[PDB]
């Protein structure tokens, strides 16, 4: 009857309310966090937490590699109305780089996500959370109806 520790596709309002319910805003950044299915890239996991320094919720994506779960390529900073041509020209190159790297990363991550449903990959997720200094005692656990229904996570308990 065990519930996975991974959330399914939850919305931004729910993510913020879960972090606030667990007092993320009165604790150090990363002291409280949740793990959910990525809503942009199937097969990836997204860690959501509160960043005290900026007073915003932040997200970091992980995907399977041959070594286990690892940090995915990060996208370049969003365009702004105020952007100068110099900003925009650099964004072009950084966006192409991000798209190329994410394409290769997803291709490998999705193949691994699909084959080892019964997974000693779980321990490698814990390792990467530790390297990123997430307080494992601060993991928010989903209720049964909110947990991921992805088969890879059935035993992520």
């Amino acid at each position: 009857s065990k519930i996975p520790i991974i959330f399914g596709l939850i919305n931004s309002y729910q993510i913020h309310n879960l972090l606030e319910q667990h007092n993320a805003k009165t604790k150090e950044s990363k002291a409280v966090f949740l793990i959910r299915d990525s809503s942009t890239y199937p097969g990836l996991l997204t860690i959501s937490y509160y960043c005290q320094e900026q007073d915003i919720v932040k997200h970091i994506r992980f995907g399977l590699t041959d070594k286990g779960w690892k940090t995915a390529p990060k996208p370049p900073h969003e365009p702004l109305k105020s952007d100068s041509p110099e900003i925009k020209e650099k964004y072009t190159l950084d966006k192409i780089k991000f798209e190329r790297k994410m394409k290769q990363f997803i291709n490998t991550a999705k193949k691994l996500f699909e084959q080892h449903i019964r997974a000693e990959s779980f321990k490698t997720l814990i390792m990467e959370l530790k390297i990123h200094e997430f307080n494992l005692e601060g993991l928010i656990k989903p209720t049964r109806s909110q947990a991921s229904q992805e088969k890879h996570f059935t035993d992520y308990v």
